[PDB]
């Protein structure tokens, strides 16, 4: 197994996957690494199993259909994996914790949003459809772009949204287009 967390790339108290060489801090894995379970399989491995059981699940889909799906166990898992892919980028630090807004010439968003809030919402089963999770994720970056205006810091929102969107299209097998 790797000697660093797959998510934050640091050493520490690491839990090792039994079916792949990845390792995780307890609360870096999503869901948080389960208490007992020998053997244990990481979210990467669980996702790969879904695909292997239903190869046709990789055929292209329309985003509108994906958003309307109810959050049954496989969709819950796919949104947890997509959230975890965003935390894997170091630039997620800017979006992780609760923001505050006091900048001359800007007003804060009407509905603030942040990664740890989406993480608790998933853990508490607060989303009934994929659309609810996706809308809160996109809201994080939209709030950032609107608040930072012409400051070059706006680019951090475009960068982390690009990671989200590429991973959304991969995980939910969105039909490729020009
Ligand atoms: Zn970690
Ligand atoms: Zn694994
Ligand atoms: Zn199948």
């Amino acid at each position: 197994n790797s000697n660093i967390c797959e998510v934050c790339n640091k050493w520490g108290r690491l839990f090792c996957c039994d079916t792949c060489p990845r390792s995780f801090h307890e609360h870096c894995h999503i869901p948080s690494v389960e208490a007992n379970k020998n053997p244990w399989s990481c979210i990467f491995c669980r996702i790969k199993t879904i695909q292997e059981r239903c190869p046709e699940s990789q055929s292209g889909h329309q985003e509108s259909e994906v958003l309307m799906r109810q959050m049954l166990p496989e969709e819950q898992l796919k949104c947890e994996f997509l959230l975890l892919k965003v935390y894997c980028d170091s630039k997620s630090c800017f979006f992780a914790s609760e923001p505050y807004y006091n900048r001359e010439g800007s007003q804060g968003p009407q509905k603030p949003m942040w990664l740890n809030k989406v993480k608790t919402s998933l853990n508490e089963q607060m989303y009934t459809r994929v659309e609810g999770f996706v809308q809160d994720m996109r809201l994080i970056f939209h709030n950032h772009k609107e608040f930072y205006r012409e400051d070059k810091f706006t680019r951090l929102g475009i960068q982390v949204q690009d990671i989200f969107e590429k991973n959304f299209r991969n995980i939910f097998a969105i039909q490729e287009t020009s």
